[PDB]
């Protein structure tokens, strides 16, 4: 429908914002296969995108435990990554 | 008997807070051995242990990006495992 290949776990963020969220970290997902890396590009566009700063934690096995504390969080877990986005705001 | 078997990688909090951390996050690896459980057992006793909101990640794997602040900020690697701890304060 939408590309959207993850597979949420926890998205404490509007539906359509978590769509858009998951293919913002699929972007640093094609792009670069670093953990760290994906996450760091990713924040900077979902900042600029929407509004920093979004906190946004993407791996391949860890094991997130962060207070979302707004409305900006999606975790999810794509084709073979996952990414915990969340904001302080 | 003895914890703090990380491996830092990068920490923006009280010193032996992020030596206590360690530990803190170490305690959940060795009442379980799952990321997110590990995260939420540290995330739990940091919250009621020092002053809510803690945002931990653990994770063996994975690339945290968030904007850390406050003091409470902490990244290192166990023997075998990562955490990211860092609240909003």
């Amino acid at each position: 429908m939408c590309d959207r290949k993850a597979v949420i776990k926890n998205a404490d963020m509007s539906e359509e914002m978590q769509q858009d969220s998951v293919e913002c970290a699929t972007q640093a997902l094609e792009k670069y296969n670093i953990e760290k890396d994906i996450a760091a590009h990713i924040k900077k566009e979902f900042d600029k995108k929407y509004n920093p700063t979004w906190h946004c934690i993407v791996g391949r096995n860890f094991g997130s435990y962060v207070t979302h504390e707004t409305k900006h969080f999606i975790y999810f877990y794509l084709g073979q990554v996952a990414i915990l986005l969340f904001k302080s705001g």
